[PDB]
């Protein structure tokens, strides 16, 4: 079992519980990928059985009357159609699981609180929107954000997919240009292309909302325009700098991730988004200050009139500071809820210490759970980690075209 | 089976062929990735020849006459004495290749110039200290460092080891109190309590120089008080914060690593101090700010009369980046060579390129490299980068008791 070493306060513990790993990820004892990102009924069973044991576990009714009698019901289903259905109250359990096992999230203080819509009688793309509409209503809640997860129907055999192509519920469209630069989101090129293709009469702002392009099984994507009051945004402004206003940038209140598919028991539900809250950090470092991103850190540092010709200065680092001071701001002006990454870097700290307790260890990724900026000012950074994949698991999947 | 390694801000992929060599195989398993931990007879001839070899091919001069020559004389001594010596330009070759190797150094752009002085014929520590004596004067050079490893004697069976009982030649006193907290450096109290162990006197300051333990095989250390006038230093003043100089704070010039294993061709060097200079984070983000450093982030944030009531007021980050701007200004008052966190990742990531071509890849680690402020600043973030073990190394050993 690894030992795990904290260096700010000395502390060691073992992570017994990465010895049940299941699937396998991409480093061997020849070498390392952990920064890289991205790395038959008896196979089907012995996944579903797996999840029934953590199921009644969890619920304390281990080798009880009703966890044998579950056992024997998924055999007898996975027999006679090839697959199986969950109870909804399994359902819930294995999408809070996903959440609580997913490596690359430092906001699992959280993960019991998650609201779960099940739609898996979801008939139609039409049906679709109502389900997502619903959500993002649900979890914007006019600033106040709630965790939640909808779930669409699972991936069975005969049918296509439910496929939701948006990478999140809110996107900024990416335009490519006359120069051969980009307007808008560079990350978003490829969908903003695909929304047009399929209908969109784009804009030419660099915060146009993207519709939705939704898939139901067996059926083209169909085009869906978000009702402008459902999509929560904030203005970005910086509490001293005034002229930081008339740069007209903004972001959105909810980050819902609609692209990865959820895994529970082996059965997958390639459509399922999930939202939760925005840590500043990836509004105000990743999103605006990454090069490929919005890359506005020089212009900011112009006017900020520091020295931009020499790293020395450390104009970056000053001009950086200040845009996630503007991000923090500005969601707390419009009473949006927003963490920074102190505060959440240490919520994290006591979630591996409930974890410890509760389950012998907690998979993390540690160039994901560390901050991108201020990272050894954070109590993440002296922390080591384990990376491991646990079941029920967020998955990533090919973009469907 | 050869990774594919991507740069996510340009885009552009490669290969990392030479990851098909690694030796020492490292932590990680296809079961969980322990990456972001710290510190995680006759076979001597394998890596004899293996050493041998790379030093005839990087001088373009395998399968030829004074090759086949060498092979058979290391042969001979092995047969006879159960070892051997290396030849003076093996012996820089193979400092300079460990040194390329270093999978955590951010500075290896500078691996082609490295003064290697020739300690093996060495005896006693009044042997060492002129020979580390001489190297620190050589390093330091007044200000205008130059890279610099000196080797002691190898390691051979029966008889002790060459050994600095200090992690570097220059360390700062950490001395405890009425109540266990330290004044000074708490990296070194273990090492500050040996000292005066055995028979130093220790002062009071916040910032004393340490003195060496130096041991001769199989004989107890000797304490050498180092010359005052040989340990070049900085105090630390702000450009534009007049206040910070009263604040009282020094670095010392020349990082100089004494307490690292240098291994060649199957031979082991356990006193082999290498020195470089400073990249500034080292100083002012982590020996500076650290929580069980110095551990002045608070203090000067006060100074700044910055709002330590709320994290979200980011007063950490700005009180860090001013600490930082504070070590570049004062090194470069005192014309001492310092490289900030910029300058240097750009270079490293020059030095990827150049590597690719020339062996195609790099061991790097990531967690490593990144800086611990300002991280997706820096290009080295958005880099892939896979880890592993070439040979010759610089690897980590057990403290000598
Ligand atoms: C409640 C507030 C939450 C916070 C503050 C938070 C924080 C974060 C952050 C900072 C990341 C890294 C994202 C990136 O750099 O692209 C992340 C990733 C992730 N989060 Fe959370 N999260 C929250 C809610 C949720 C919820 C509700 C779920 C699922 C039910 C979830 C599942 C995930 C997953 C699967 C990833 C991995 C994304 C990827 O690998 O690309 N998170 N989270
Ligand atoms: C000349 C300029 C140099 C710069 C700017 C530089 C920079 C760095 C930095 C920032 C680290 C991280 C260490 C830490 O965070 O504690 C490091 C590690 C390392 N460097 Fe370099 N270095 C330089 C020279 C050298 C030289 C001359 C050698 C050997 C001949 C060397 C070998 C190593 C090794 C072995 C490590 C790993 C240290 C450890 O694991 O604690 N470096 N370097
Ligand atoms: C739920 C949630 C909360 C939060 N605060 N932040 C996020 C950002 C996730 C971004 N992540 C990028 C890669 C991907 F697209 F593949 C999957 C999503 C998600
Ligand atoms: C050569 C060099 C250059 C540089 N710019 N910085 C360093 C810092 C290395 C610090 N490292 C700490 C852990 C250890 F003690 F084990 C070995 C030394 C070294
Ligand atoms: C290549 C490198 O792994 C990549 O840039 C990673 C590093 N760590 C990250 N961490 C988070 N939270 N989000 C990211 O997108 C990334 N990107
Ligand atoms: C636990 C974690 O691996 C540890 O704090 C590492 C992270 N990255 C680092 N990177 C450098 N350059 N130096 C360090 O000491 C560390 N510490
Ligand atoms: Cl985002
Ligand atoms: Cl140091
Ligand atoms: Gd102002
Ligand atoms: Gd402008
Ligand atoms: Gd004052
Ligand atoms: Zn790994």
């Amino acid at each position: 079992f690894p030992r795990v070493k904290n260096w700010e306060v000395g502390s060691i513990t073992y992570d017994t519980l990465s010895a049940q790993a299941q699937q396998d990820g991409p480093c061997t004892p020849r070498r390392c990928l952990g920064s890289l990102v991205f790395p038959a009924p008896e196979q089907l069973l012995s996944q579903a059985r797996d999840f029934i044991n953590q199921y009644y576990s969890s619920i304390k009714r281990s080798g009880s009357q009703a966890h044998e009698q579950r056992l024997q019901e998924v055999e007898a289903e996975v027999a006679a159609t090839g697959t199986y259905q969950l109870r909804e109250s399994e359902l819930v359990f294995g999408a809070k699981q996903a959440w609580r096992n997913a490596p690359r999230c430092v906001g699992r203080i959280q993960w019991g609180k998650l609201q779960v819509f099940d739609a898996r009688d979801c008939r139609s793309a039409q049906e679709m929107f109502t389900y997502i509409c619903n959500h993002i209503k649900y979890a914007t809640n006019r600033g106040n954000l709630r965790s939640a997860i909808t779930v669409f129907p699972q991936r069975c055999p005969g049918r296509g997919d439910f496929r939701i192509w948006n990478s999140q519920l809110v996107r900024y469209a990416g335009y490519r240009q006359q120069d051969g630069s980009v307007r808008g989101d560079p990350a978003n090129v490829e969908i903003t292309e695909l929304c047009i293709q399929h209908g969109w009469t784009p804009g030419n702002g660099r915060f146009d909302v993207l519709p939705l392009l939704l898939q139901a099984p067996d059926e083209p994507p169909e085009l869906f325009l978000l009702p402008p009051e459902l999509v929560l945004e904030v203005p970005l402004e910086h509490p001293t700098l005034e002229w930081f206003a008339a740069l007209g940038l903004r972001w959105y209140a909810l980050p819902a991730v609609s692209n990865m598919l959820l895994e529970i028991g082996g059965l997958e539900f390639p459509a399922a988004p999930f939202s939760g809250w925005y840590m500043s950090t990836e509004i105000g470092t990743r999103n605006l200050c990454d090069p490929h991103r919005y890359n506005i850190l020089e212009d900011v540092a112009v006017c900020m009139d520091l020295d931009t010709r020499t790293t020395s200065s450390l104009w970056k680092d000053k001009a950086a500071v200040e845009i996630n001071v503007a991000v923090l701001h500005s969601y707390q002006l419009a009473k949006v809820t927003i963490v920074d990454h102190h505060a959440a870097t240490a919520s994290f700290m006591k979630h591996l210490e409930n974890e410890q307790k509760a389950r012998g260890g907690c998979p993390a990724d540690w160039a994901w759970i560390v901050p991108p900026i201020s990272g050894s000012l954070t109590p993440v950074f002296h922390q080591e980690m384990v990376n491991y994949f646990l079941s029920p698991a967020f998955r990533y999947q090919p973009d469907p075209w």
